[PDB]
C-alpha cells in the first residue's frame, strides 16, 4: 500500500502534539521520551496526547492517528493488530476489532477502513480547550504489543497524527515513534542510554 507522509507541517494554525512528563519508574504505563521521539506504552494503556494550536482551527477540523511502520522496508505493509488480539474480546462498541490504535472516552470517534490503501485510523472532531486551559488532550489505546507474532513483530512504528478539515483535506501534521511493551520505564531508559553510547 501506498504510505502515508510523515513530513511535520505545522500548517495556518500552528498545529504540534506534546506529552506530559511521566518519568521512567517501574510503575510507569506511559512514558514519551523527547530525545527519541518515542513513546513507550503498556498494552491497552491510556495515552495521554496534547493538541496544541497558536489559533483556533475552523468549527468541523477532525483529528485523525494512523500507524505505520518506521522502516523503509516495511512501511508499505498496513498496521494492525496481531491474528491473536484480533480475536479478543476487548470490543469497546466502536472500534473495528483490527484496529491497533483507538480512542478511548470520546462517543464521536469514527474508525475508518481505507477503500484504496486498506489502512486503518481513528479520528475525532477537533475541540476548544476548555475554560482555563491552553490545550486538549486526546487519550489514545494501543491495542497491541511492539513484540506480537504475526502482527508488528518487533518492528517499530510511528503514529502520524494529521489535523484535517471537514472533508479531511490536510491543515497540519505530527508524529512519534510508539513501542508498545511491558515495560516502559525500563525501555525508555534503555533507548536513550543506547542513544547517548
Ligand atoms: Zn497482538
Amino acid at each position: 500500500s501506498s504510505v502515508p507522509s510523515q513530513k511535520t507541517y505545522q500548517g495556518s494554525y500552528g498545529f504540534r502534539l506534546g506529552f506530559l512528563h511521566s518519568g521512567t519508574a517501574k510503575s510507569v504505563t506511559c512514558t514519551y521520551s523527547p530525545a527519541l521521539n518515542k513513546l513507550f506504552c503498556q498494552l491497552a494503556k491510556t495515552c495521554p496526547v496534547q493538541l496544541w494550536v497558536d489559533s483556533t482551527p475552523p468549527p468541523g477540523t477532525r483529528v485523525r492517528a494512523m500507524a505505520i511502520y518506521k522502516q523503509s522496508q516495511h512501511m508499505t505493509e498496513v498496521v494492525r493488530r496481531c491474528p491473536h488480539h484480533e480475536r479478543c474480546s476487548d470490543s469497546d462498541g466502536l472500534a473495528p476489532p483490527q484496529h491497533l490504535i483507538r480512542v478511548e472516552g470520546n462517543l464521536r470517534a469514527e474508525y475508518l477502513d481505507d477503500r484504496n490503501t486498506f489502512r486503518h485510523s481513528v479520528v475525532v472532531p477537533c475541540e476548544p480547550p476548555e475554560v482555563g486551559s491552553d490545550c486538549t488532550t486526546i487519550h489514545y489505546n494501543y491495542m497491541c504489543y511492539s513484540s506480537c507474532m504475526g502482527g508488528m513483530n518487533r518492528r517499530p512504528i510511528l503514529t502520524i497524527i494529521t489535523l484535517e478539515d471537514s472533508s479531511g483535506n490536510l491543515l497540519g501534521r505530527d508524529s512519534f515513534e510508539v513501542r508498545v511493551c511491558a515495560c516502559p520505564g525500563r525501555d525508555r531508559r534503555t533507548e536513550e542510554e543506547n542513544l547517548r553510547k
